[PDB]
């Protein structure tokens, strides 16, 4: 029998043992109101209830109000796979689809994309295979309702879940990053730069024990410097080794870009879908990139890290959802609260003056100082 | 006899006592090349000597090479009028027919426009009489040749100068001024405010001796801090008195805009044609105020200033073209030099970083400062 | 908004010289009826003109590409916007240039006889110059005496070009005569396809020249692709046809 | 046709992208005077051989055009092989762009094969 096979030649082979099933918000009386019930501030609900052996193959959802109204960095979604009382997936719901912070745009990559009106269409494609059942929770950390949860969970109910199917994995991590003693000295810039010789510093935006393959990252960062922020590599440490297999060059480097940019790009695997608009690098730029094609494998354990700016100099406000397979559905580490994953202000004009009037004074106060001496 | 009259009825009466001239860079040959011979680097020429009463009342000019190659802020343009030894119009001529810097961008007013290639057409519609000759000299103060100087004077010759003509006068400024003692305190923002009751401290664009009026001004802004630079109030002293009788609120509204703006605009007699397109209003803006149907009279002298920042707190790269009237020909102050008038780099997100890192001593160095603290 | 004084009367006429009908024409015609009209009021005059300017026998020359140039001391192959005689001035030109080159098209000077004298009085330097404008310019501009509204939209200058300049602070006088005459190219070496409108006024109404015909100044096809590839094609054949000719040998 | 084999047709010059083919770069001047990159990828629809293979495509009609073309063409087979000789550093170097003043010269040899008659518009 020929061998021949590719995405378009595959789809026209007839499957076998596979059932849709969908769960949705669909109004149960037939009439027009196909959302869920509002959610209270606080409240927690399971919006689907899976039995046996299937794969959910696509996801969509839609919340009301829409941003900045509504934050959807403050409503968290969880999945829990094979009857476990730890949730596998957790994290914000916007950051898990591609939306940043408080924030709202258009974008589409392959996996996850954030579609019109204005990125309020959330949508995935991730296959998440499971044994023993599934469910889906939703919990408003808002201070207000969710006035109306829109969603569609589609999946294929299977008699007999194929062999070797891995379990799916996605956390949401926040670090407001530490400067180095001596300060952010970043290019040389303000102080003499150092090796990074163990990457103890390192921000770490996922860490598990298991087999399996990291497939995925959405990478937030907001930037309080006009200086350039992703100078630092991005460090991989494969089944417990101690001198890390895969190291990078740079931060744009690893997103497959380069030269410091700041434009908005899309390609299927990777881009930068909301760029700082700004003076330098100064604000918010959210980059991803997802491992298809070449995903990060592992026999016993992942860490996957990256530095906050050369040798771990810069203060930055960071945050990543990692996605992943693995053997079996494990725990993750305990989720940022919801202070502490809040969004920070831009940083203006009347900030910047206060820099300038301290460093007019670390020169001498001269009435005449430019600010490049 | 009807007394109607305006601009397109009057334009339709017969006109006594005036005739065309014109001096230009026309190839006397009858060849092509409609353009004077190369200036060397100091060199200086008499472009036009006219004797005799008249009027100009149309002038073009345009350079090769264009900028940044050959700055038009290095070629000095004087005019001396009624056979006298000093120019009663000086400038940089790229400041004189409101092209900054060594920059180059479309922009028409009534009286001054730089067209079409980007900049580089300029004409002047300001009227100039004189009854005992006119003579327009060139400078080459740059470090290179002018390759070709291409220029029209069109004037009228009078057999009779009429009685009240007045004589044109123009001078360019610059400085680069002083902050308060205390620092930049704008907005309050660094330390207390205090009050500016004299206007000692103002910049000043213009100040002569003579009857006559004010009638325009081209300022070019080059701003070294994010902070808006036009909270300054325009203040005028007419005919020696002690308290200025014209007292402004502000840079912006004294060019009949408001709110801090950064948006090229386009009136015949008020304009933002280079806006500084970077945050807050760092960076350089070239702003202009024509006086045509509201002039600033004066029967024995003028003082025309303006504040740098609310009570003179700000440095800022500042330069003026002063344009106005008087009953007779006279002197001008010595002009800036060429360093004097050098433009100023850009501040850059490094020297930003540099202003954040002596701000983070300021505040003790804590690892995770922010910028807004 | 030009203003235009009458004595006794004044008629204004359209003439319909379409092949199909004028289906609606709207007008105002606002005007300020005068017991006595002051007596320096001049008289408004419009005059249209078109050629199909001739190229120099040793063909187009500009920049001195295809061959050497040659000075223009007289104006003699100039084009005539406006000539005249009485006692006026000229306030203004509507410029429309079809350029069937890619090459530049205003090179040429603009040139002003004054009163019948010999020698030009008033000699320009180019034609964007003329216009307020500088170095081969290209873009749509807007001031209220001068401005570009509509531009070629193609490579150099081959097009549509419309420019025009209004003299109202600074007109053209003239007590016995005028002709206003401006280069087509540097020593009128190019072929363009010009029309102009003057308007200037005068101490008395006067008659004008006849008008061009309606196939005189029908407008003309663009120069296009295929035709610039026939071009290329000739200009090959003068080279010997070498198989490989880029086009800038 | 070039633009059919690039999925595209009626003379494009507009930039497009698809995962499969596209227009990165097009001639943005009259016609199609200048620069143009079109890709085409065959991954769902590779093209396939068992002993060998001729990949070929005419420069204009007939190869009647002189064209400045360069390629860059991908493919697997069952073992490595070697390549043809690569072009030298100046075989492969960038033309100039044809101008204004290029074209000119091309309409003076042209109106010269017409009788060099003064009112020559360029249709004729
Ligand atoms: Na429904
Ligand atoms: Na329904
Ligand atoms: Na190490
Ligand atoms: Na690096
Ligand atoms: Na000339
Ligand atoms: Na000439
Ligand atoms: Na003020
Ligand atoms: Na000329």
């Amino acid at each position: 029998q020929s061998n021949m096979t590719n995405e378009m030649f595959d789809l026209a082979k007839l499957k076998s043992g596979v059932k849709n099933k969908r769960i949705s918000s669909t109004d149960p009386t037939g009439g027009n109101r196909d959302h869920l019930e509002p959610f209270k501030p606080g409240e927690k609900r399971i919006i689907a209830d899976i039995k046996g052996m299937g794969v959910i193959n696509h996801i969509w959802v839609t919340i009301a109000p829409p941003p900045p109204t509504l934050s959807r960095n403050d409503i968290i979604i969880r999945m829990y796979w094979d009857g476990n009382d730890y949730p596998s997936v957790e994290s914000p719901i916007g950051p898990f689809f591609g939306q940043g912070w408080d924030e709202r745009y258009n974008y589409a990559s392959l996996p996850l994309s954030a579609g019109p009106e204005n990125g309020t269409g959330l949508s995935c494609y991730f296959a998440m295979p499971f044994e023993k059942g599934a469910r889906i929770e939703i919990e408003n950390q808002s201070d207000r309702n969710i006035d109306a949860f829109y969603f569609y969970v589609d999946y294929l109910e299977m008699a007999k879940l194929p062999k070797d199917m891995g379990r799916f994995h996605a956390w949401y991590n926040h670090n407001l990053t530490e400067a180095l003693p001596e300060g952010e000295t970043e290019w040389g810039v303000t102080g003499a730069q150092k090796p990074n010789t163990t990457g103890e510093r390192n921000y770490v935006f996922m860490e598990t024990q298991g087999k399996g393959h990291f497939v995925g990252i959405n990478y937030y960062v907001h930037c309080p410097t006009p200086m350039w922020y992703g100078e630092g590599d991005d460090m991989w440490f494969i089944d417990g080794e101690k001198v890390p297999s895969l190291i990078g060059t740079g931060t744009e480097d690893f997103f497959n870009t380069a030269w410091c940019p700041k434009e908005a790009f899309s390609h299927p695997y990777f881009g930068y879908p909301r760029v700082n608009n700004d003076i330098g690098w100064l604000g918010r730029t959210h980059v991803y990139r997802f491992f298809i094609e070449d995903p990060i494998f592992f026999e016993k354990s992942l860490k996957g890290t990256i530095e906050h700016g050369s040798n771990n100099n810069l203060t930055l406000d960071l945050s990543t959802v990692a996605y992943w397979y693995q053997d079996s559905a494990v725990a993750l580490p305990e989720a940022p609260t919801k202070a502490q994953r809040a969004p920070k202000p831009f940083i203006n004009h009347v900030d910047i003056h206060r820099w300038r009037d301290a460093w007019r004074k670390s020169k001498g106060n001269k009435a005449t100082l430019w600010g490049n001496e």
